[PDB]
């Protein structure tokens, strides 16, 4: 509800620290900042998500499922998201990629606590019929 963007100088020495390829020289830019904050708004996501490094992690869980099946937006918003948490969580990234399996990581600590749970709870199969 504040003044647009929230980011600075500070932050974005980081922001554009980030490589987009693996072996090239490209790097993020407010561009994406932008596009990604405005892209959100069309995927019934509020853009005051990237304000929290919870927030980030999360957005990647709604596309996830939709990995799968997610069109060239969905897909950018993922690799988008996973160099924001990083930037939040105090971590250094060396590319896209990187973060990807660096999210990854992070996971594990928390799946060997709903390990625990799941061996209570668990999920059953789908399946319908039409005629
Ligand atoms: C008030 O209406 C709250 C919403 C304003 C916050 C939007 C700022 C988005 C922050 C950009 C994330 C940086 C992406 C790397």
């Amino acid at each position: 509800g504040a003044r647009a963007s929230r980011l600075s100088g500070g932050e974005l020495d980081k922001w554009e620290k980030i490589r987009l390829r693996p072996g090239g020289k490209k790097q993020y830019k407010l561009k994406h900042i932008v596009w990604a904050s405005r892209e959100l708004e069309r995927f019934a996501v509020n853009p005051g998500l990237l304000e929290t490094s919870e927030g980030c992690r999360q957005i990647l869980g709604q596309l996830q499922p939709s990995l799968q099946t997610g069109s060239e937006e969905l897909r950018s918003l993922y690799n988008t998201i996973a160099v924001l948490y990083c930037v939040h969580q105090r971590i250094d990234v060396k590319d896209t990629k990187e973060a990807l399996d660096k999210i990854e990581e992070e996971q594990n600590k928390s799946k060997k606590k709903a390990q625990q749970a799941a061996a209570d709870t668990g999920n059953n199969s789908q399946v319908s019929q039409n005629y």
